[PDB]
Order: C-alpha cells, then structure tokens, then sequence
C-alpha cells in the first residue's frame, strides 16, 4: 500500500491538527524525509507530539516508521496512476499490479450494481430515437467510445466533448430520447449545465457517475458507479473501464429487446468492411 | 455455451462437409429449426449421416439436440456480443455474465503477457519526443482514449483514426519516435499502409494486436495480445477493454521512467481542472 494514497485517503478521518500535517506531507513528501520531527512541526505549525499522533492515526508505529515508508512510496509512476507502485518496480512487478487492481475494481462494481437502475436505463433507450453521450477527458473518449458500441443498434447515437455542441444538441431532444452524463467526478461543470439542459427538454438523463455527486442528484436514472479512484490527485484509468463495461451491459440490454431483425441489421454492419479487412486465414 | 458462437469457434475443427453444414446453419438458424433432416441435407448439399456427424463433432447428441440447442441459442443479443446470452436472459442475467467474461479475458490476457515486448515498448516510448496511436472503429477510440492519458508525460501525443492522418503524420516521424498500430484483428488494410509507412520512416512500430497476424509480422515490438473475440461476427467489446489496460501499463511504464518532476508536472496537470470542475465535498 503505497503511503501517500493512504495518506490522501486517510484525511477524513483524521483531526484538524493531524489533517494540516496530512496536507503538509502530501504537498512535498520530499522535504519530510529530511527532515526532523520538530523542524516538521515548526513547518506545520503544530506541536512534535501532534506529528507522532498524526504518524499512528495513518498506521505507522511512529515518526520514522513514517519517514521510511515515505522513502519508498515516492515512485513517479504513484503519482500517474491509483496503483500501489514503489520506488524500484519492474513491468513484472507494476504490470500484474494494474490488471489486478482493475480485475478488483470490476468485481467491486459487479457486486454493487444496481440492476434496477440498469433496467431503467436499457428500456429508456430501447424506446428512444436519439442516444447522445456527454463527457469531457477521459468520459469524453468513453462517450465516443460509447457511440461506436450504439449506432448500429437502430437509433441515432451520437457523442460530444464541445460542452456548446452538447448544450445544442442537448435542448433538441425529443421528452422521448436519452443522454447519457459521464463523470468519474460527478462535479464537472459543463457537464451539470448540460444535464440541467437535458432535464429541462423532459428528457431521460442517465447518470454515469457516482451516488451522492452534483450530478447524480440531477438524473433520472442514476446508475451509482462508485470506483473509487481520486481524479484530483490520479490519472483516471480504473474509473472509465468499469465506465465502459457498464455501457457494453446497457448496449446488450438495447440489443435484446430488438427482433430478430437485428441480427441481419448486424451482419450488414458486419458485411460493410469485408472490403476494407484482409479475409482470415 | 451459445450454440452458434460453439459453431462458429468450432470450424477449424470440422471436415469439409460437416463445414458446408455449418456455414449452412450460421447463415439461417431459424430454417433449420423447422427443417426435417432430409430437408436441410437436401438444402446444404449432403447427405443425412452428415448431418449425423456434424451435429456430433459440435458436440450433440444428434439432430433433434442440434434443433433444441439452436432455439436456446437466438436470441438478438448473442449476435450483439459475443457473451452466451440466452433467449430470455434478464438484467441480472446478462450483466453478471458480461463481467464475469471480461474478467475472465483479462485475467488470460494477464497470464499470456510478453512482459519483454512490454519492456521494449515502455523503452521506445520512453525516449521519443513523438508518440501516435493509429485505429480505426473501437481501436480508434482506444487510439483517442490512449492519447488521452498520454499527453501528460512529457511528450507530444497524437492520436488518427482517418487514414490519410496517419500516413501524412507517419511519414513525418523520426526514427527517434513511435507509432503504436491498434486492431484486434490485425488485418485493417489501411492500417498496415499506415504500419509500413512508419516503418520505411524509421520509426518504432509498436503493434497491438494479436500474434500472427498481417500487422504483428509488421511490427518492430509485438505486444502480442490474443483476446478470442471474433470481430468478423461479433461487436468489439472484450477486445478494446484489454488493449486499454495494456495501454494503461504501458504508461504506466513511461511514467516510471520520468524523474521526480514529474509529480509536480502532473500535479500542474491537475490544478488546471480546479475551475472546471467544483470543489468536493
Ligand atoms: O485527465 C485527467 O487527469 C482528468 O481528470 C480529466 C477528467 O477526465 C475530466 O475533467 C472529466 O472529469 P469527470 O467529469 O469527473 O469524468
Ligand atoms: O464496429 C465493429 O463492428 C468493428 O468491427 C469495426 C472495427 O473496430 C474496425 O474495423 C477496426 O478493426 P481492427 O483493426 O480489427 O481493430
């Protein structure tokens, strides 16, 4: 467990005098390390017994205990990604550990999914003339993603990353058409003023999100997907796989409540790149 | 196991009038369903025994388990995505399997790495000032997700998914630099235009894709990624979900190779978003 995300993590537990050293050591873990315990809490601002308590709130036996932790936890790559990388990993070592933590993550999802919400969600859009996909980096690309995985499902699909284009598009929706809001944050601005213009068509919005964000009080369906990876500190990585394996479950329930019909609308689709893919062999 | 999914796995395995059978059977599952033996014997061109011993090599016990088996195994969704979906699947049901099968390829994926290819790659990367992700469909999307990621550490990155970008951006690349090619069947005809167009440049051609195919006899490292999902027949979905994660260990990889600036670079990164998205809380 690398000590800075468990630092990051631990500071809502902690008490206001321990938070402000928290705070302190994750803004230069660097400096820490050479540092004694009473030029700490002269930097701090708190007193070297407050240090000590902070250093056993966090799960180390004391000030050096958490200086040596701190030594190996300051790999580059920590910082990039939401995985328990130290110092002197190899692609062994940080290369099980990324499809780990993401095999983790799904399961995790997988066990809290709300299948009503999931069913709520699939018969909107099997019912919808228009599916359009918001989101902005990573949700952006997931949005796109999702409209390569819809359009062949016998409705238009489209995605958009311009918060203007989506304000646009947006208050064009039919009360009969979906959105599908993306956010592993929940709180990106656009995104909100987008949702709000969604609702305000009488459209169905679903909520790609986590419960108990901005976003997620605006939804119609909201779909409650709570990875729980901190994209203010990490690049969001884990966040848009279970994103996307949630839109592929949203797809097979549009699919299913097609004819049989779809299935020569799929082999068509198919057939159209027979031209522009080598044959196998 | 969906019957039409066994069958078309199933075809390598088949002698040439058993194959007849199949194909037969694939194309127009429904008339076979009410088809007598004589009749879909008379329809494929062979005689009834070879029926007899089709149905067997597939694994049933005759011609009326191949009916049987045939009306468990139509449902819309299982041309969808290739996940055994039955007639009358449910939320609960389709989810859990759609999961369930994607954990279950990346945990292959995960057993099978070429963790040296994976070595040469991160190394590549790691010392160009130019790195471009090439696809087209969902490995365009991948493309964009992994430029996404990408453009955070300390290089130029790019990603196209139309044709005529990617040989004119190629084309530019120095020797120095690297293309990373990205389909799952490894035989998109522009691709590998594209593919000898970074080559005769000089520049590192990363492939991702699977072994032994057009693309990966290309490659300077073959990343060598062997999802089974049949992309002629089914919508990519398994596939783009394991080239992520690999794209996500190979960034990963170059992070490792920044120094400890790089923390501060992507903590810049990060600050940047602060009046775009609301606060927590
Ligand atoms: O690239 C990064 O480091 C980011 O964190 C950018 C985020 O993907 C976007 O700001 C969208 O944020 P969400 O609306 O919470 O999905
Ligand atoms: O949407 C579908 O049904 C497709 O199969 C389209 C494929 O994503 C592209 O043709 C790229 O193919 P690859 O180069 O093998 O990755």
């Amino acid at each position: 467990m690398n000590l800075l995300q468990h630092i990051a993590q631990s500071r809502q537990q902690l008490r206001k005098s321990e938070l402000k050293v928290a705070d302190h050591v994750l803004n230069d873990p660097a400096s820490v390390m050479h540092s004694s315990m009473a030029e700490l809490a002269h930097g701090v601002g708190v007193s070297e017994p407050t240090i000590v308590r902070f250093c056993r709130a966090i799960g180390c036996s004391g000030f050096q205990d958490l200086k040596l932790k701190l030594a190996q936890s300051l790999a580059a790559g920590a910082s990039f990604g939401q995985f328990s990388i130290h110092e002197s990993d190899s692609v062994a070592d940080f290369s099980l550990k990324i499809f780990d933590t993401t095999l983790h993550s799904l399961m995790e999802v997988r066990e809290h999914l709300d299948t009503h919400a999931l069913e709520r969600a699939i018969a909107a859009i099997a019912h919808a003339q228009r599916v359009e996909f918001y989101g902005f980096g990573a949700s952006g690309a997931v949005a796109s993603d999702a409209q390569h995985k819809f359009f062949r499902l016998l409705l238009s699909a489209a995605a958009y990353s311009d918060p203007h284009m989506q304000a646009m598009s947006a208050v064009t929706l039919k009360p009969s058409d979906v959105a599908i809001c993306i956010s592993q944050s929940g709180r990106s601005k656009d995104l909100l003023i987008t949702a709000n213009l969604v609702r305000e068509a009488g459209a169905t919005l679903i909520t790609l999100c986590p419960s108990q964000t901005p976003l997620a009080d605006l939804a119609t369906v909201n779909l409650a997907i709570d990875v729980h990876e901190d994209t203010d500190i990490y690049t969001p990585l884990t966040s848009r796989i279970a994103h996307l394996v949630v839109i592929d479950v949203l797809a097979m329930g549009v699919a299913m409540a097609r004819g049989p019909d779809l299935v020569n609308h799929l082999k068509s689709v198919k057939r159209s790149l027979r031209s522009l893919r080598l044959s196998p062999k």
